[PDB]
């Protein structure tokens, strides 16, 4: 959500910031509700003199002997009139609300202003891509050889979009993950948190993927139970720890860090894209002040965990025209993936603003003012599980199909140092 | 499902040893409908003949496992046999608190939070607490792997109905599963427990004899919409650490021993004082022949509490399944038989430490097996 007084007020320079992103705000609807709320507030004003003037003249009427009737009728006609005004208010705000819950954050003014995907910078890269002496394989054969990676059987389980991992895949994969949290909440000052995988509609509404976004999710319909979603990303449980609340200043950053499968109804082959996938995600609730430097540093955590298993990656600064419905500015990693001679992503480091604090009314206490204001929120994956495998698998893979373990890895790897 | 050959050759016997269980065998009707197919077959019509197979295929369905001639006869939980224990449970100098008043002291255990998130029956651990719950669990995978033969693996957690069919928690227990329901496609449900996933790998198959024993282990959590109830003793969402074996029939009753150990281990390593439960007839679970269960002492409640199920299914999932393995004497494909145990519920795993771990000032003091995992931290707060 942003600044309801901000879009009321201002609709047409919140449009302009809005129409970098693609997105066309609706100021043609927020005037003529604006000026339907005005022509009411201005007929409920003048009904209000009306008849507090009329009720109070039945007082004197009463004091002259004179029949009441007339006054008493008139008193109720506009009493009537005015109930009705005070629900015309009432669904006219309804309509500003449900309509400012559909639109996307305001870039930073820092974000590059593009209409598309073209107008990514790279802000940096790290590391070579290795240059190979015989034909590279994809993750999908190097992993099915000896049924370690076995898309088949996940098929045969739950349909199409999911996967198997068995014996050391899969203990590479429990590696990778655990890898990722202990540097986190040993390097990093995330504090681990684990939790539900299964939301009511309040927390996905207020880290965004609510209302505009529910065709994207799994859902449990429930006989007079309030209806489950499986969470997409452990953004939205993390988030939300602190919704509803007014934190002190001394309290900020609080920076969580969890490990958890995301659940997503939405080449992309294998592991790529997924209906359920690991990932470690990053989450900080920070004073407003410090959130442009707080991405800068989010966004290097989730980096250090590609230096540190040597993966060749690329970080890229999305533009306007390609950002996440509830980010203010982006940084997408990118790593190397031999099979496809490309980088592909693996992390998105975003800055939300009080985009989401604003829909969860998560606040801090200010010192200065002494007045509870919202808090901005920053997420990142630090990394999404699934991919790093896929990378590691490709990287690492050897000429007879066989894979080196990372390095980082070999102390979750009980002894294995080459896989098949 | 039951040997088709033993439900038409023994009725009376099958149907004796079922009234065990507390289930009345439908010998009347399953004959009835033998009796409608051999006339429909003796005239031929395709709907008549699909209605009766759909009919006794359902009522087949239905039926639980026959119960091991071992496992004691009983009609509910007060007559389960203690077959043995371990450790003696800790008496404390001080007043015992429970996991939640342990947990909630620093927000280090949430229910509130969880509960704003989720509703009831839903955790949400911070710091300490949530690391020790992921020590418990990587220690348990580690364990299994290292030492007891395992094989690790991932699996999906959203599942089809043919999956729980084949393991038996469909078509007679849908209304415990979390169901996704999906517009013009199969439906998914979340998994109640690993045992699904990984029993199912070898749906359809004639593995080789020399593929004997498969020994799965997986981390996963666990859904389910389903004496002392409070915090994380039930909920909707828990982790569990689970093993599965598929083996040759002539071995199943000895890897149920192998499996209860190995289950048991866990406890023994984390220093729990337990007990270990053979249940009887009427308070088995509906795929099983026969049943152990692992029971912690939990000092809040001065009585041990179950942690974990470890059953021998036989020939019931691989027949569902149609999971097969080639006989070495006979040359013919023959049923394997299936095996599963919680090696533990994690959740659970975790009250015990909290509780049997405690100190006088409520710290936590972390169990010697897990000071590896702990990041240098030997006392929670
Ligand atoms: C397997 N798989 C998918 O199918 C889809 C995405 N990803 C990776 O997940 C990362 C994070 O997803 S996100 O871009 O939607 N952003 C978030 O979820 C925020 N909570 C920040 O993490 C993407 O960068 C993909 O690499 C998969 O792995
Ligand atoms: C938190 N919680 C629950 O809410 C319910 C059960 N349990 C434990 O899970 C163990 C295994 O569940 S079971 O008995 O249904 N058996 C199985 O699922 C098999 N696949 C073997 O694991 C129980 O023993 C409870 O201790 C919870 O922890
Ligand atoms: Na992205
Ligand atoms: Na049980």
């Amino acid at each position: 959500m942003l600044d309801p007084k901000l879009v009321r007020t201002q609709p047409q320079e919140v449009a302009a910031r809005l129409a970098t992103r693609g997105f066309q705000l609706d100021v043609a609807r927020i005037e003529a509700l604006e000026e339907q709320r005005k022509s009411v507030q201005t007929r409920t004003e003048q009904l209000q003199a009306e008849r507090n003037a009329r009720s109070k003249a039945i007082g004197q009427a009463k004091q002259r002997g004179e029949d009441i009737a007339p006054l008493l009728a008139d008193v109720d006609r506009m009493g009537s009139e005015l109930e009705e005004g005070k629900r015309q208010l009432d669904a006219i705000q309804g309509e500003l609300d449900a309509m400012l819950l559909g639109i996307p954050n305001l870039p930073h003014e820092s974000v590059p202003v593009g209409a598309d995907e073209d107008a990514n910078v790279e802000v940096r890269r790290w590391g070579t891509p290795k240059t190979f002496d015989f034909e590279v394989k994809d993750h999908v054969a190097l992993g099915e050889r000896h049924g370690w990676l076995d898309f088949e059987t996940a098929a045969k389980l739950s349909g199409a979009r999911f996967a198997l991992m068995r014996g050391p895949i899969a203990r590479l994969h429990r590696a990778l993950a655990q890898f990722m949290i202990n540097l986190h909440t040993a390097e990093h000052g995330y504090e681990e948190a684990y939790t539900p995988y299964l939301v009511q509609a309040p927390a996905l509404q207020g880290t965004g993927q609510l209302p505009k976004f529910e065709e994207d999710l799994f859902k449990i319909g429930r006989d007079g139970e309030a209806d489950l979603y499986l969470i997409p990303t452990a953004e939205v449980s993390l988030t939300n720890i602190v919704s509803g609340q007014i934190l002190d200043a001394k309290q900020l950053p609080l920076k969580f860090v969890a490990h958890t499968p995301c659940f997503r109804s939405e080449d992309t082959r294998g592991m790529i894209r997924q209906h359920q996938f690991d990932k470690v995600e990053m989450v900080q609730i920070v004073d407003p002040a410090t959130s442009y430097e707080a991405l800068e540093g989010l966004t290097a955590n989730a980096e250090r965990v590609l230096q540190l298993l040597e993966l060749p990656y690329r970080v890229l600064a999305l533009c306007t025209g390609d950002m996440g419905f509830g980010s203010t500015k982006t940084y997408d990693l990118e790593v190397w993936v031999p099979s496809q001679d490309k980088y592909r992503e693996i992390s998105s480091c975003s800055n939300c603003g009080d985009f989401q604090a604003r829909r969860m009314q998560a606040r801090y206490r200010n010192p200065e003012t002494g007045k509870p204001e919202l808090v901005h929120t920053l997420n990142g994956s630090g990394l999404a599980v699934g991919r790093t495998l896929v990378a590691v698998l490709e990287n690492y893979q050897q000429a007879d199909g066989s894979i080196r373990v990372p390095e980082v890895l070999k102390p979750y790897m009980a002894g294995i140092e080459v896989i098949g």
